[PDB]
């Protein structure tokens, strides 16, 4: 009965910078031709959501912010044809649009239809769905999962196996598939190899799951806290490293570990530093090193083209490389017959009226992933 | 017979930078164990010498320079078993130890045995084999190809067709192995694809020839001095831009000309900023970018990391990313098969007495490659 209709709905607003969330009450407009409504079951807490809040990563506000996320459709607009209301999806922050010569090409998944590189924080129409207060709101990444029920275009959403446990299979839609795939697709690791790691969140531990599952030798994983390393070591690290407990850089130190440096590092930070000292621990001829943290808005790095010049290749990517509609549902395929763990990622589970406190834990550095219940 | 003995000899010795070179009779000690010395046929003047010159590129001077160049072996030390007393050969200016992991690494080339990180200006083992006026003087990458005579390690000498033309394929030993490389090995251009190529000299024009060779639809050469764009054409450029004739960065002109970016760019110049605009100009989610120009001493760039999160690949190579004692040979069987062409970069041809001359002719623009005959 909500088809067509305007549902009023609560969700986490987002009205000011460095403020917590507001939940309250929204207006979620029906879908347009070629949109999916949908209600939400669950969505994680990621870093990139964070860095919305923190002004890292700048998006219109006030906004509905939330991108891993789960749920069930409700109501579909005229055209769509890859999803029907009951199923259960999850929304895709890089779209699959399917036709631009991104979509097209073989290795490209940075949709060209995506709202990460400019954003304007629309729906593809250049509108918004959303009303709270009598204002308009915008959208995040084209999914705004932090709400009873979003919006988003077709090219936006991928449906999932019927079956599936969507508590768990939320983290495909971005930190599971993204440090996964920026090891498995990305960088390509290698049997018998050494990789490093900088940053054991969510984002990290799940490269070290793909460096593992790679056939890596040696996976040292790098964070200044300490209480990370024993999930990092539970999920494949051979060795855990703290920058503060040595007194020379860790490019040196990892350098030195490595007899002549790694042959696959992971920026999965966001620091403009690290970002450097990722590239120069790669063994100078034939390193790679892949740039998977999002770094402060407009600010730019300085490094030495020498790194490059010996040899090192030196790349990034936004969600693993995978091409979002095709690779979400077979990733929710793989999990369900077992061929990787989502559960070592989740360390909290809250309802989504707690979401603050969910942001805290982030902060703090308790959690890797919460895990919020609609 | 010169053999065991002292030779002295003419070579154009380097004393101080931004000074012509002096012509000079030097002595050149025999060779030691796994130690040539070769008589030298023809060498080219490239680029990169000339840093040396400007400071650009810092080595120990006083200086022989050169690294570019083919001749015969005049005698072999102790334990020479790849080389005999008249064959053809082509200095090494990244050596081939076999033993290292670079060389060991089917991808790596960069031998860590190398003068080029940290030049020292010697022989393996520390020493010079030159002496001019009672000092010593320095060798430069293991090659030092500036003299009628020269003593290279083992690991630095690839013997080649006893019936190659060496006023020709000694442009083997340096910059069209490294233009070629740098498309068909590093880069790995793709049939059908468009390219974008910064600087047309004779290493950018060895870039176009492996562009053409891999297959590219669209060649697009990128030169300041218009001359230099007749040649380019002829070699395989589909258009030539000089960024001085336009308003807007030559990237945002590349973008637009290739709908969205270039498949690959190649940076063959050596300046900070066109490193960055050449990455710039290749698609943002599965363009590569290949920096071949040797940059100024100790200068770091500035760019937006975000250029590399959606998804382009930066690398860097020394001699095109060839495995230098396997494949000097290789090519040079190939270029007498007929496989590619040299003369269309060879614009001079000078006795080895006007070696200033020829390094006149590249300052002011006028030449490509001159060669310089013993
Ligand atoms: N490329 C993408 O598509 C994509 C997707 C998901 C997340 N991200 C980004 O990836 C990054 C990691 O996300 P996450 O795992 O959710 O974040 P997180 O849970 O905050 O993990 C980051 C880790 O970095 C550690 N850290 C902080 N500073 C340093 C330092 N100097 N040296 C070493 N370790 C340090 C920190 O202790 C923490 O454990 C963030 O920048 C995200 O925005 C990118
Ligand atoms: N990576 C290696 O192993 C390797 C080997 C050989 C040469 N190199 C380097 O490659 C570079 C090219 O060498 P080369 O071809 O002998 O030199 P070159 O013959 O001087 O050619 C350079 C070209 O760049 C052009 N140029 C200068 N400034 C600009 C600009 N702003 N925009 C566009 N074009 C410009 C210039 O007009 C000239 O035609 C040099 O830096 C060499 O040191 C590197
Ligand atoms: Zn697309
Ligand atoms: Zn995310
Ligand atoms: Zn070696
Ligand atoms: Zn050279």
């Amino acid at each position: 009965s909500t088809a067509g209709k305007v549902i009023k709905c609560k969700a986490a607003v987002l009205w000011e910078e460095k403020k917590p969330f507001s939940i309250e009450e929204v207006e979620v407009a029906p879908p347009k031709a070629h949109e999916v409504r949908i209600k939400m079951v669950a969505t994680g807490i990621c870093r990139s959501d964070d860095h919305v809040v923190s002004g890292t990563l700048v998006t219109p506000l006030p906004v509905i912010a939330g991108h891993e996320a789960a749920g069930i459709v409700e109501s579909i607009g005229e055209g769509v044809t890859t999803v029907r209301p009951g199923d259960k999806v999850i929304p895709l922050f890089t779209p699959q649009c399917g036709k631009c010569r991104v979509c097209k090409h073989p290795e490209g998944n940075f949709c060209l239809k995506n709202d990460l590189s400019m954003p304007r924080g629309t729906m593809q129409d250049g509108t918004s769905r959303f009303t709270c207060r009598g204002k308009p709101i915008h959208h995040f990444l084209g999914t705004s999962t932090f709400s009873q029920y979003t919006v988003v275009d077709e090219i936006s959403v991928a449906k999932i196996d019927a079956a599936s446990p969507l508590e768990k299979v939320c983290l495909i839609g971005c930190g599971f598939s993204t440090g996964y795939g920026s090891a498995v697709k990305v960088a390509k690791v290698t049997q018998g190899s050494t990789c490093a790691v900088f940053g054991l969140g969510g984002v990290g531990l799940s490269v070290i799951m793909g460096c593992k599952a790679a056939g890596a030798a040696r996976i040292i994983g790098i964070d200044i806290n300490k209480d990370k390393f024993a999930k990092a070591k539970e999920v494949g690290a051979t060795e855990c490293v703290n920058p503060q407990d040595y007194k020379k850089p860790i490019q040196e130190v990892l350098t030195e570990m490595s007899n002549g440096g790694v042959d696959f590092s992971f920026e999965v930070i966001g620091r403009l530093d690290t970002m450097v000292t990722a590239l120069s621990c790669c063994q100078e001829a034939y390193g790679v090193s892949v740039i998977v943290g999002v770094p402060p808005d407009s600010q730019n790095l300085s490094m030495n083209p020498m790194l490059l010049l010996s040899g090192r290749t030196w790349k990034g990517a936004i969600f693993g490389g995978f091409k979002s509609k095709d690779s979400v549902p077979k990733l929710v395929a793989d999990f369900m017959a077992k061929k990787f763990a989502l559960d070592p990622l989740i360390t909290h589970v809250l309802p989504f009226e707690k979401i603050n406190e969910g942001f805290d834990l982030l902060r703090s550095g308790e959690s890797i992933r919460t895990i919020l219940t609609f």
